[PDB]
């Protein structure tokens, strides 16, 4: 505990190479992908697939991830959610055995037909997932019955498209994180709230809350799901040109501060936007809906008592990094310190 963990040398020759390849290759590659035919073909062919087995029910596709956001590449998933029932409005604080039922009434149509071949099937994970492979496209999708990921993709469309340095940092620490072999222990997803709540912080985002002020709300359980699509400049934030430069001081300011972070007493929080929000007050901060949420079930609060508190800017009673253990945080920690170092002038 001591000893730093070096920094994988995969991640350090991505590091002191230059930064240009998200700036001219893998963003043009990551922005392409937000919408391509072969989607229309995967979002038809499930159709296709599934409302045999459910004749007389609604029935909705619906695209979300790294892909539709504008942070994917080639070799990334396809995540779909499959909306059997109108059951986007509710709100599962664990996936119900009956959700697992659907699921698994799902995965039989998926190793019968011939244009899908079953990969995986994830019934213990968070959110129960079909991993398949769409044979026509070659286009691995990941199926869920939980429509949060939708609506969090919205709101990181809207930030990424108001702000694109957010989206050049995103891609570049996405594949910092997949270089350093972190993925088991800090997602693609965690990180990209933690570039949000950074740039936050640099008066270059806003607050979700302040995107929230209600007058509709549609919510999804307790959760507010939508936003005001404000423009940045009726909100006095400027929006500024991604250039190399400018991406790489961000970027070595972001790895600097999460290297000299304290996880014992804070949280990342995008819901408020602001700096050193403590783990010992976030809760009497969350609004009306939070606190009576958990009031009636203290049992679906957020999970503060572990190394890493990320909380997702919607679903509120989500710690993203609960995961992370005491020393995935040291290592995580230790590799922003050496990054930060190889990217100084
Ligand atoms: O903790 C989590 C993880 C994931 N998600 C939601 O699930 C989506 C897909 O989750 P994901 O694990 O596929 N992460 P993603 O951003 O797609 O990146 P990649 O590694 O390229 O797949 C994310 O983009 C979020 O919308 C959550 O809402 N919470
Ligand atoms: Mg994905």
């Amino acid at each position: 505990q001591h000893i730093t963990v070096r920094l994988p040398k995969k991640a350090r020759a991505m590091i002191v190479g230059e930064i240009t390849n998200v700036f001219k290759d893998k963003y043009p590659i990551a922005d392409k992908l937000k919408v391509i035919p072969e989607y229309d073909v995967i979002e038809q062919d499930l159709c296709k697939l599934l409302s045999p087995g459910f004749p007389k029910q609604p029935l909705r596709v619906y695209k979300f991830g790294s892909r539709i956001t504008g942070i994917g590449n080639r070799s990334s998933d396809l995540d779909l959610f499959v909306d059997i029932g109108n059951t986007f409005h509710t709100f599962e604080h664990r996936a119900s055995n009956a959700t697992v039922a659907k699921l698994r009434a799902m995965r039989k149509f998926f190793c019968d037909s011939e244009d899908w071949r079953l990969i995986n099937f994830i019934e213990q994970a968070r959110v129960p997932i079909i991993k398949t492979c769409h044979l026509p496209t070659g286009i691995e999708c990941d199926i869920c019955l939980n429509s949060m990921g939708f609506c969090n993709t919205n709101l990181l469309k809207y930030i990424f498209e108001s702000q694109p340095l957010t989206q050049y940092m995103c891609i570049y620490v996405k594949n910092w994180l997949e270089r350093c072999k972190l993925t088991e222990q800090i997602s693609t997803y965690s990180i990209t709230l933690m570039v949000i709540y950074f740039l936050q912080l640099q008066a270059l985002l806003p607050p979700i809350a302040m995107l929230q002020i209600e007058d509709q709300a549609v919510l999804v359980g307790p959760w507010v799901v939508n936003f005001a699509q404000k423009s940045f400049s009726e909100l006095g934030l400027q929006q500024l040109k991604a250039t190399v430069p400018v991406i790489k001081g961000f970027l070595r300011n972001f790895f600097a501060y999460f290297a000299k972070f304290d996880y014992e007493h804070f949280l990342v929080c995008p819901y408020i936007g602001q700096a050193n929000v403590e783990i010992a007050k976030i809760e009497r901060m969350l609004h009306a809906r939070y606190s009576a949420y958990v009031s009636d079930n203290p049992e679906c609060s957020i999970q503060l008592k572990k190394p890493m508190v990320v909380q997702d800017p919607i679903q509120l009673n989500h710690n993203v990094t609960k995961a992370v253990t005491k020393y995935g945080l040291q290592t995580f920690v230790d590799y922003c310190q050496q990054t930060a170092e190889l990217l100084e002038e």
